[PDB]
């Protein structure tokens, strides 16, 4: 499914993201945005390194999902990539939280650093009474 910003935003925030470590909702909006446009169906397959992005928050195969066809890949999350795939996000949200549990924390993903780091996102969560 491929939500509506407002909807999201409270989902995230019953889901236990707002300033989990330290991360804001906005920033976790503002990823999603930018990595899947809020498009939990969203694959992006790495030829470069044979590794695959999953789901809202594009969370690659190599080190947080199984999809069996990586190699030498990891499953920090312990999870089937197809549990990424899902309309309802508690799962990837798990595996965020688990991604962000890591040293760089949300700078994991390049996309932040590009689109969010050191950005007003404020406008993620205008109006969504979060
Ligand atoms: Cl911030
Ligand atoms: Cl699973
Ligand atoms: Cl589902």
């Amino acid at each position: 499914k491929v939500f509506e910003r407002c909807e999201l935003a409270r989902t995230l925030k019953r889901l236990g993201m707002d300033g989990y470590r330290g991360i804001s909702l906005a920033n976790w909006m503002c990823l999603a945005k930018w990595e899947s446009g809020y498009n939990t169906r969203a694959t992006n397959y790495n030829a470069g390194d044979r590794s695959t992005d999953y789901g809202i928050f594009q969370i690659n195969s190599r080190y947080w999902c199984n999809d069996g066809k990586t190699p030498g890949a990891v499953n920090a999350c312990h999870l089937s990539c197809s549990a990424l795939l899902q309309d309802n996000i508690a799962d990837a949200v798990a595996c965020a939280k688990r991604v962000v549990r890591d040293p760089q924390g949300i700078r994991a993903w390049v996309a932040w650093r590009n689109r969010c780091q050191n950005r007003d996102v404020r406008q993620y969560v205008q109006g969504c009474g979060v």
